[PDB]
């Protein structure tokens, strides 16, 4: 058992316009998927907790203030424009600079970065909320619980400092490690999503005290798509502190396991005083975003092989869009960590 | 009597994909606006050529090469994509750096600026001759022809260095002002369309050789909506040598020619040997794009100014979407342009 946080207001964000690859597309990243995750966490007996409001300034500690705003506003800007431009917030025009971040359009085209972030009514709403779930679970380790559960939703590791994307918009996962660091010197960030986190990587790229290691699809022609490849190590003091391990289209559960062997000896070199595990469930065999076959028991090694390291932990929820298994794998994830 | 430029091929661009403010919409940069604009320089008794081949170096004077080979390559690498990607590249992924440029995907997110500039299967095409015929213009010009006009589709000035974006692939008017720059020591180009020449204001930015100057609508919520503001003015020998003349939405026709007015102005304290005129319809108030109230006779109105400067000038299309006006409304502005000539 450990503390799991959900807020309900994180089930109020679902946007329904999504843009990829030359189409509009059917969302993936939906309520549903936190209805899954909250009854796994009933069945294994895990009190499910309300997070306290930590308030904006944790939130600012990571993210650009200018962005923090756009992102509260901009649905009421959006929606003072012509009834034409419809209810979500979105980029047409793909400028960071130069910009004169005048007016919505304008500033929608620095602040969304890509088609996967739309800004709905209760969108800001449910990311803040999201956030509070990650300061929850990062305060109760913080304060000596050597694990919680921030059952986050929408999910955080593509979110840059000022910048939302891939149905993230506050980086839940870099904000738990920020949180961490007011008590540990060393905290290290490892991402096991099927999707490279380019917003942690962005976030702590010139940093030593965070060290970020992902594992994920190849990125060429595959989301996050321009960044994550294995030549990315860090730079000015952060140069050697992220370690990006990406796997061929394809892959199998076997070479998934070698790569969490090279995570795992970059984490003993590192030697941190606390973890943040960014999970998600989309590696999984069926997940229509995966690129590697992962199984249910995987999960159960993976959990297994985490959670003797002993670190102070906190598990951040990222992506996994496969339904009907996400009760099955969570569990087993869960199992594996306990065992 | 002014040659016109026009290569068929320029017609065989059609592109079905737009996405701008929250939505796909309706191609309105049609072929159709081709064929009404030939039919209009024919009625006024122009000679309309078909464009010289001048070769790849004049683009590729402007153009990054890099750009060049994506523009050419891009939609036969997207077919190898799965079908459900579709047959025009665009990019959903708003990222130009930092950006590996590994897959087409990632070249794409570096190249496309924008929901307004899809790759079919002869959009390189129609862009190259559309170029050529900004080429055939300047050189008419260049040689000692007084006017000549570069009858582009698809339009070119939203271009920018390294990126396509709003219907545009190519910079033609940037295109044919390097070209003139071989003759010419100082040379303008002025931007009547609607929206603000981006592309153009890049490209000579830190140069006091080619003014630029443009007039349009208030770029707050309008495209290219991130540049056009009046205190962007060129940087290092450029600086004051790139006017921006922005005007609120919903303008009256008066507040139109009060920046034509402007506009006149700094073209004469600069004092070009020639001009490109990258002139748009889309300020048209029937045209949809439109934030101003420019009737019919105020293209005549606007083509006699010009006209009265009496510079060898390049007439550069850019934009106007509304088909059933496009023929009365260009035959005014040439009726107006030659008043004062000759
Ligand atoms: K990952
Ligand atoms: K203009
Ligand atoms: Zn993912
Ligand atoms: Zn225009």
């Amino acid at each position: 058992s450990m503390l799991t946080y959900f807020h309900p207001d994180q089930s109020l964000h679902h946007p329904r316009t999504y843009f990829s690859r030359g189409r509009m597309r059917m969302p993936q990243e939906v309520p549903e998927r936190a209805a899954r995750l909250v009854a796994a966490a009933f069945a294994m007996g895990f009190p499910v907790r309300e997070p306290d409001d930590f308030g904006i300034a944790p939130i600012a500690a990571v993210h650009d203030t200018h962005y923090l705003r756009f992102l509260e506003t901009v649905h009421r800007e959006w929606k003072a424009m012509p009834e034409d431009w419809g209810d979500e917030a979105m980029s047409n025009i793909f400028v960071r600079e130069p910009n004169a971040l005048r007016g919505v359009l304008a500033q929608a085209a620095r602040h969304l970065a890509d088609g996967s972030c739309p800004v709905g009514e209760h969108t800001w709403r449910a990311a803040y909320w999201s956030a509070q779930s990650a300061l929850a679970a990062a305060a109760a380790v913080r304060d000596g619980a050597p694990a919680a559960y921030a059952l986050c939703r929408p999910p955080g590791h593509h979110a840059r400092v000022d910048a939302a994307g891939g149905f993230c918009y506050l980086n839940n996962a870099a904000i738990a490690a920020q949180a961490l660091r007011a008590r540990h010197a060393r905290v290290a960030v490892l991402d096991t999503d099927m999707h490279h986190g380019q917003g942690i990587q962005e976030i702590f790229y010139a940093r030593r005290d965070v060290l970020y290691v992902s594992i994920h699809g190849d990125p060429t022609n595959f989301y996050p798509a321009v960044a994550g490849f294995d030549d990315e190590r860090g730079a000015g003091e952060g140069l050697g502190y992220n370690v990006n391990l990406p796997m061929p289209h394809g892959s199998s559960e076997a070479a998934f396991f070698e790569r969490v062997d090279d995570a795992l000896r970059e984490l003993r070199r590192f030697a941190p005083d606390a973890l943040v595990l960014s999970l998600g469930f989309d590696v999984y065999r069926d997940d229509p975003q995966s690129q590697v076959a992962v199984t249910t028991d995987g999960f159960g090694r993976l959990g297994h092989l985490i959670g003797a390291l002993r670190l102070p932990t906190v598990i951040v929820q990222e992506g996994g869009y496969h339904i009907e298994s996400l009760e099955a794998n969570a569990r087993s994830f869960f199992g594996g960590f306990g065992a």
